[PDB]
C-alpha cells in the first residue's frame, strides 16, 4: 500500500513542499506512505503516471493536456507552480538579438517531450533536461527554458564571468502552459479519493510553512538534499518563491484560455474537456484574479527585482 | 502501455554507468527495448516497490535482496553489477548511522552527517561514503588516511545486483534477456575505454560532473563485474551465515539465477 509520486524532473527548488511534507511527518499524520521518485527522461512522466504504472506525480499544463488527448487518462488535482515565465532564452553576444529574425539559421533547445511541431529556417535540438547547460556550452544557440530554473542557471555562468545577470535574456511566449500541476491516474483517484484528498492536506501544510518561513523551510529541505546546498539552487528558489500557488487550486481561467486556445488552433477536438478538478482540496477557494493581464506585467517588474535584489517576497 | 520501468537503488552514483550508458548509445533500442529508469528519493523503498510489482526491475544490495525474500518479496537477482565492494577507537565502543533498512536513520546521507558531526560512524561503501570523507580531508588538509573504516575484514553483503520482480521474469523472460545484453555491451565499454565512457555519462549526468565522483568511479572501477555473472561462493555463505545465525529458514533458498546470461561463465 505504498503510493508512488514521480516528480517532473530531477529534484528542484520548487518541489520543496513535496520533500518537506515527507520529512516532516505530514503524510505519515495523514496515514499515508509515499515514495518520491526522481525521472531520468522527463518523457517517461506522462506515459508511467497515466498508465498507472505510477500513481501520481507532477507534470507541467501543457503536457498534462497533450496526456489525455494522446490516449493517457491523468487528472490534475491541485497547482504547484502557478505561471513561470517561459520562453526561448539567450545569452548576450549569441549572437541573438530582441528580433526573432536572428534565430533564423540558429539551433534552438528544447525538452523533447513534443518531436515535430517554416519547417526549416531553425534546427530544433533535443536536450532533455540539459537545455541550459548546452547554452552555456555554445552546443546550441538558444533554448527552451523557465526564468526562475534555467535562466537563474544561465544568470549563474554570466556572474563566474563577471558578467551582469542581465545579460541572460529570453524570448517571451507572449496562460500558462509551464504551469506545474500535482496530477494523478484517474483510476488511481476514483478509487483512492480519500488518499488522494489526505496527500493534499499534507502538500498544503508544508507549502503554509514554506511561504511563511522560506529561509528556515530551506535549510531543513538542503539537509535532506544536499545536491541542492549550492548558491544556484538558492537563487532558484528566490525567484520560485513568488510562483508557488499558496491555495493550490487549479485557476479555471488558465486552463479555459490554453485548452481554447488549443481549440481555436485546432489541436485539441472542439469537444475536449479539461482534465483537472478542484474537489479534492479541503478548504476554501480564493476570489478570481481581477485584472489578469496586468498582473503579468506586474510579475515580470517584480522578477526582474527579485534578480537584482536577492529576496522573498510575492506578488 | 509497454515501458519497463527500473529503479535504481540510489540517486546516480558512477557505478551505476553501465545502465545510463546503455541508454544514451542506443543500446536498449537496438534490443526492441524501452527503459524508463527512476530514482528513489527513499532507498528504503527499493525493495518493496519491485518486490509488489509497482516497478519491474532495478538494483539492489544483496544482503537486501535475500532479505525481500524473507519478508514476502519475491525478487530474484538475475545479474551481478558491482561485486563485494569493502563495507572513537579501532576496537568496540558503544552515534551510528545506518540507511533504513544511538541509532540514527540517515538515508544517503551517512557519510555527510559524520564530516557534520551529527553522527560518531556510520555503515557505509569504500569506494562511496568514505572517498566522500576523503574528499573533506583533502579540503580542510589532512590525509585521506585519515578517514577510517571498521567492519571491513572479519568472519563476516553489499555486492549489487540486477534484480527483478519474480512475476516480471516469469513473463518477460526474453526482454530480460535482451536487457542483459544491452548492459553487457555497455558495460565492456566501461571497462576497456573507462575515460572516454565517463565522459559522455558526466555530459548527459552534469551532477557526477565533479572531483568527488570521478574519484569514487576509480575506487568503483576495480568491484565492477565484467561478467555480470552471480558468483554462487558469495550467495552461498551469506544465505549461510543467515541459516546458522538463526535468521534464515534452514530451508531458505539463495533467490538469484545466471540463466539469462547469453554468454559463458568465467
Amino acid at each position: 500500500d505504498k503510493i508512488t509520486f514521480l516528480l517532473n524532473w530531477q529534484p528542484t527548488p520548487y518541489h520543496i513542499p513535496i520533500f518537506l511534507a515527507q520529512t516532516k511527518g505530514y503524510f505519515k499524520e495523514q496515514g499515508l506512505d509515499m515514495a518520491i521518485l526522481e525521472p531520468t527522461n522527463p518523457s517517461d512522466v506522462t506515459e508511467l503516471i497515466g498508465s498507472g504504472k505510477v500513481d501520481m506525480g507532477l507534470k507541467a499544463m501543457i503536457h498534462t493536456l497533450a496526456a489525455k488527448a494522446r490516449g493517457f487518462p491523468v487528472t490534475s488535482v491541485a497547482s504547484l507552480l502557478d505561471e513561470p515565465f517561459t520562453g526561448v532564452l539567450y545569452l548576450k553576444g549569441s549572437g541573438i538579438t530582441e528580433d526573432f529574425q536572428s534565430l533564423k539559421g540558429k539551433k534552438i533547445g528544447y525538452v523533447g517531450e513534443f518531436g515535430k511541431i517554416k519547417p526549416e529556417d531553425y534546427t530544433a535540438v533535443r536536450c532533455g533536461m540539459n537545455v541550459a547547460k548546452y547554452i552555456i556550452e555554445g552546443k546550441i544557440d538558444a533554448g527552451i527554458g523557465i526564468e526562475c530554473m534555467q535562466q537563474v542557471e544561465l544568470e549563474e555562468y554570466l556572474a563566474k564571468q563577471g558578467r551582469p545577470a542581465s545579460d541572460a535574456k529570453m524570448l517571451r511566449i507572449d496562460c500558462c502552459f509551464c504551469t506545474v500541476l500535482y496530477i494523478c491516474n484517474d483510476e488511481f483517484l476514483k478509487k483512492n479519493p480519500e488518499k488522494v484528498r489526505k496527500f493534499l492536506k499534507a502538500i498544503k501544510k508544508a507549502t503554509d510553512y514554506v511561504l511563511a518561513d522560506p529561509v528556515k523551510a530551506w535549510s531543513g529541505y538542503i539537509d535532506f538534499k544536499p545536491q541542492l546546498n549550492n548558491d544556484l539552487s538558492y537563487k532558484q528558489y528566490q525567484r520560485c518563491y513568488a510562483y508557488f500557488s499558496s491555495s493550490l487550486y487549479n485557476v479555471h481561467r488558465d486552463w479555459k484560455k490554453v485548452t481554447g486556445y488549443g481549440k481555436r488552433l485546432a489541436i485539441l477536438p472542439p469537444d475536449y474537456v479539461s482534465n483537472y478538478t478542484n474537489e479534492y482540496l479541503s478548504w476554501p477557494e480564493p476570489e478570481e484574479v481581477s485584472d489578469p493581464l496586468e498582473a503579468t506585467r506586474l510579475m515580470a517588474i517584480h522578477q526582474e527585482k527579485c534578480r537584482q535584489e536577492g529576496t522573498f517576497k510575492r506578488l
